[PDB]
C-alpha cells in the first residue's frame, strides 16, 4: 500500500504545516501537524477542557463506531518550545492520504496548553519520531508509520514542504519526479528516539565550505534551522545590522536586509537553502526589526533541522531495519 497526502502550510510564514487525517467511521477528518520530532498522535476531542478550544475541529470518538476506549491508558507531553498536551487513548481507524490504519493509539486531549489554544489551524499532531518516544502509559503505543510499515510497498515516509506553498507526505512509495538530481544518504541514530543525523558542514551565502560534523535531528514540527552558536553567529555576521536580541529571543535583522543563502552537508552533497526562507518577518506588526529563521541551539541540548532547512529539500524518511535518512535537490 502507500499514501500520499497534501500538507499546507498554516500561516503566510510557514510557521508550522497541516495535513488532513481521517479519523473514525464515518470519517472525522481533523488537520494534524505532521511532526518527525515527536511519537503521539493527539487530537482536540470532545473531551478537550471547553475553554482550551478555541476553533479547532474536534474529534468525538463516541460518534465513531470503531473507536474503542484503551482502558487505563492515559498520555501526557511537553514540547521543546514549553507547550504541552495530555489525556486519555482511544483506538481508531486512522487514514492518512488513502493509506488505513486500524488499531491506531488516537490520544484524546483531556488539556492542551495555551499555544495550542490560540492556533486555531492545528487540531492535533501526528508524530513520526520512533515510537521508543511515545508517552501513552502503561503500555507505550506505536506511531501511525509503525503501524503501517510492513504493509507499505517500501518502509520510508518521505517529507516535500513547500516554501510559502503546499507539499506533500508520501508512504510507501519514493516519487522520482518530486527531486532533481539524485538522493543522498546518511546514517541515523535512533538513541534518543529521533531521526538524527550528521550534517558534514556549511556555508554561508556564496562563502567557502566549512566541513565539520553536526549531529542534529530532522523536525518537521519545528519551525526553524537551530545550530551551534559559532555556526549561526558565521551567518548574521554577514547581514548588516543583524544582532542577538535577549528581549526578543535571538537574531533579529533590519527588514530591509537582503538575506544571503545558507548551504549544509549532507555527505559529499549540498542543500542550499535560499535567503528568502530565512526571513521570518516583523517581530511585531509594523517593525523594521524582523526575526531571523536560523536561531542558535545553544542551551536546547540539540541542534534541529526545522522546516526551514528541510523545506529546501525532498527528505526521505528510511524505516527499514537499519533506517536512514535521503536528501535530494528540488
Amino acid at each position: 500500500s502507500t499514501g500520499s497526502a497534501t500538507t499546507t502550510p498554516i500561516d503566510s510564514l510557514d510557521d508550522a504545516y497541516i495535513t488532513p487525517v481521517q479519523i473514525g467511521t464515518p470519517a472525522q477528518t481533523l488537520n494534524l501537524d505532521f511532526d518527525t520530532g515527536s511519537s503521539d498522535l493527539w487530537v482536540f476531542s470532545s473531551e478537550t477542557t471547553a475553554s482550551e478550544v478555541d476553533g479547532q475541529t474536534i474529534y468525538t470518538p463516541s460518534k465513531s463506531t470503531t473507536a474503542k476506549l484503551l482502558s487505563g491508558a492515559t498520555w501526557s507531553i511537553s514540547y521543546g518550545d514549553g507547550s504541552s498536551s495530555s489525556g486519555d487513548v482511544y483506538t481508531d481507524t486512522v487514514s492518512v492520504g488513502g493509506l488505513t490504519v486500524t488499531g491506531q493509539a488516537v490520544e484524546s486531549a483531556k488539556k492542551v496548553s495555551s499555544s495550542f489554544t490560540e492556533d486555531s489551524t492545528i487540531d492535533g499532531l501526528l508524530g513520526l519520531a520512533f515510537s521508543t518516544l511515545n508517552t501513552v502509559s502503561p503500555t507505550q503505543q506505536k506511531t501511525f508509520f509503525d503501524n503501517a510499515k510492513a504493509s507499505l510497498d517500501s518502509p520510508v515516509f518521505t517529507a516535500d514542504l513547500g516554501y510559502h506553498a503546499p507539499g506533500t507526505y508520501n508512504f510507501g512509495f519514493i516519487d522520482t519526479t518530486a527531486y532533481t538530481g539524485s538522493i543522498t544518504y546518511t546514517a541515523v541514530s535512533t538513541k534518543q528516539g529521533f531521526w538524527e543525523w550528521t550534517s558534514t558542514g556549511y556555508a554561508v551565502g556564496s562563502g567557502t565550505f566549512k566541513s565539520t560534523s553536526i549531529d542534529g535531528i530532522a523536525d518537521t514540527g519545528t519551525t526553524l534551522l537551530y545550530l551551534p552558536a559559532t555556526v549561526v553567529s558565521a551567518y548574521w555576521a554577514q547581514v548588516s545590522g543583524a544582532k542577538s536580541s535577549s528581549s526578543v529571543g535571538g537574531y533579529v535583522f533590519p527588514c530591509s536586509a537582503t538575506l544571503p543563502s545558507f548551504t549544509f552537508g549532507v555527505g559529499s552533497a549540498r542543500i542550499v537553502i535560499p535567503g528568502d526562507y530565512i526571513d521570518f518577518g516583523p517581530i511585531s506588526t509594523g517593525s523594521s526589526s524582523c526575526f531571523g529563521g536560523i536561531q542558535s541551539s545553544a542551551g536546547i541540548g540539540i541542534n534541529i533541522f526545522g522546516d526551514v532547512a528541510l523545506k529546501a529539500a525532498f527528505v526521505v524518511f528510511n524505516g527499514a531495519t537499519t533506517p536512514t535518512l535521503g536528501f535530494a535537490s528540488k
